[PDB]
């Protein structure tokens, strides 16, 4: 009987930040009630100030990531405020029914809904936009985050020992399809309307225009870089909502990697690059065994480094000669 | 001694559906005989009418899905009425030499010839024609299908328990690259051999003009939905034998999931979108828990709403609310 | 004390071919030494004589293959002469910290450096260049290898008894990305320093121009097919430093994969194709059960037999007509 049931409020954080949460849960099943607030905005993705109209889960792209336990009953009130121009949903991956909430979270500018569903599956999932007939240009407007299923004893390895975390970070990475005239200028809207008929042309292409973390080129760098200490525990999570990619941490590795987010699967160990297809998140756990500067890219270095692609993390500590060491630095031959 | 073995003749059904067979073999190992007829022809491809010549095995895109156990014999015989153009033959991926049986069945308008090989290994595997020389143009003009080899003793779950299912479909999605004019629209041919040089100039830029499942845009909807019940377990067989593919069932999830469809290895569990390499057949089991439509799809959303990757499931039976409900309708806020 | 342990001097081959080496570790942990000479070259790179300047470790493409055990310490000596044009370095996939070792290598023209690096995971790994700034361009020239890491007792089943196989080959894939003349005709360079800006307009388009094994189109083919016999266990290590791809053997199977290639994981059993991901290595076991001709491809056919992403294998020995057999020849029907 869910009337029984403790509630409890969550306010979420924007990504990379996740908000505040137990690994192992100190309760029993709990209603845990978030709340979004949708908002189409302007945004500027690149360092030449390119310029797209996002359509954003409470002002961000990613959504924030939202956490919860197996069989914990997600209560989302999503907001449509009247100062949006555009009809909007919400559809769970990790939901079952009615389209993953899609069918029944319809709301007009103006208009507000909530929805519950039973998590009955423990993993990382995607959650996104979805309304009838223009599924593929809500989500590569930025219309995405993800949520996270954990078990109520937490993370385990390939053997069923505990793995605890120290930090966790979420990197939402976005395919951006900006429409270009016939010299290969990328054009200017005033509406997410307007841009419309061009925005499919440009996504029939299959070729994005750029591929971003946190949604602009160099938004996890120098200022924004992720932080940890060697001898951390860190859990990375990773989604793309529509294309696939291929995480590395350089000069790192994932010594535990779910690829396709699902705990009840064993890890795998080792990984130098994982691929997440398309449609699903991931999660990667490091302990990080140096200090120094790390790049964390999708391993299409053309879609890293041309496209943007790419973080950092940057880690205090001591340096360990054993694992590496210059022999001889550069010099005269 | 294979003079000595059963034979029993099998007639093939046209996909979405499978052509009877037992999960556990109630009988030894058998020569199962089948037959294909080759046929090139027209195909009307998308909504605005764009035509293909497509070749295929017996009639279909894809062609037949056939059923066996591990270690009968397959003996197919393969007939090119002297009403099409071209040289075919046939490549299984489940069979061990002779280029997959390629090199034994090459066969002109107006030959025949038959094939035996063993079915060693148990899982869903593509067959596909591959002449020399000539190889994507027949793959990607539709020439594709798949074959399953069950274990003798039936599906088993990541324990090794049993598990069966009620209801199987075959789902064979399929890359058309259409060749464009200058102003990008779809030409038309009355001959394959006259298509053949600007297929090779379309295929080469790497991205169709569609992609979709059972041989057409929107196959497998409406009238021709995919059905099940609540509380029917049901085997979806996916195969793409040129490209990869990200697989998702809206509102629902893959169970159990051999993403690159091998039986000998443990199903991966909960996924909510997998990844099938182009060149393999996957197949996932899930029991639906809730009635109502289901889209499924490829998760590049871009492939399926916009280039046709796209079918529906529709399911009979009693809503759930402990799953999923509205606590509030959209309304005015 | 890393003093005390043993050193031992490896020479290097030229791929497909491997240097000489123990499954099972015989000794203790060494310090195993290696050397490589960076060289930037003029390639012929298709049939039509389309020519690349391409960035080399030891001449060829792809780098030479490493091979050492878990715990093994790799010291590599990197030399830039100055009869190259540009800065290099490497980043080992394989190592902990510095960017792989991208930045203790930093070597202009005239200068070299020596690395050293605890082997710590078992595996294979991809290494390649990668400069600031430039790093997509050095690595889609042809900058990159890999290196494979024993576990100390050698390869296991799923079981964990032993595999041991009886031949190896390397097989690095490459994506090209040729830049070409508004009609569509492959330009020419006399500098690499000439060819940066155009290659990076290339490269933006994500679509690569040529797609080989082993630096050519057919560099794997008749004259150089791979080779092996009936009954002989074969390991297949496969590397792509940029993008993803599909290994497939035609009339084969990879009896024992790790897609993914770190060896702590139990392998895939009875693949048909496999994904491996851009920026990995990856390895399969097979034993060849028939004579004849294999093709050895990516299984986007497209970019196999388009592309140039194929090659042969010439396997001598008996024929096996339980396996497969042709009943009837083709013939007039
Ligand atoms: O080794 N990272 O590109
Ligand atoms: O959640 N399906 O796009
Ligand atoms: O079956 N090989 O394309
Ligand atoms: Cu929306
Ligand atoms: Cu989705
Ligand atoms: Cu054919
Ligand atoms: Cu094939
Ligand atoms: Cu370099
Ligand atoms: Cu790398």
């Amino acid at each position: 009987d869910i009337s029984t049931l403790p509630r409890v409020k969550v306010d979420l954080v924007k990504p990379p930040f996740v908000h505040a949460h137990d690994q192992v849960a100190k309760t029993g099943p709990r209603v845990v009630e978030f709340t979004m607030t949708i908002e189409e905005k302007k945004l500027v993705i690149d360092r030449e100030g390119t310029e797209i109209h996002a359509m954003t889960f409470n002002g961000s792209v990613p959504g924030p990531l939202m956490v919860v336990h197996e069989n914990d009953y997600v209560e989302l009130r999503l907001i449509n405020p009247d100062t949006n121009t555009l009809l909007h949903n919400i559809d769970f991956h990790a939901a079952t029914g009615a389209l993953g909430g899609g069918a029944l979270t319809q709301v007009n500018p103006g208009e507000e809904t909530t929805l519950r569903f039973k998590a009955t599956k423990p993993g990382v999932f995607v959650y996104h936009c979805a309304p009838e007939g223009m599924v593929p240009w809500h989500v590569t407007s930025g219309m995405n985050g993800a949520i996270m299923v954990l078990p109520r004893d937490g993370l385990k390895d390939e053997k069923g020992q505990p793995l605890t975390y120290d930090k966790i970070y979420y990197v939402g990475e976005q395919d951006f399809y900006v429409p270009k005239d016939e010299a290969g200028n990328y054009k200017k809207y005033e509406t997410p309307g307007e841009a419309y008929e061009d925005a499919v042309k440009a996504m029939r292409t299959l070729t994005p225009t750029h591929i971003v973390f946190n949604g602009a080129v160099g938004a996890l760098t120098g200022d924004h870089a992720l932080t940890a200490a060697v001898g951390e525990r860190v859990l990375v999570v990773h989604s793309q909502a529509n294309r696939d990619t291929r995480p590395h941490l350089i000069g790192g590795h994932g010594d535990y990697v779910w690829a396709t987010g699902k705990f009840r699967n064993p890890p795998d160990l080792d990984q130098e690059t994982w691929l997440i297809p398309g449609g699903t998140a991931g999660a990667a756990f490091y302990t990080f065994r140096q200090p120094g500067v790390y790049a964390y890219v999708n391993h299409n270095l053309i879609e890293a480094f041309e496209l943007g692609a790419a973080g950092h993390f940057k880690v205090t500590g001591e340096w360990n000669d054993d694992l590496m060491t210059s022999v001889v630095k550069p010099a005269s031959m």
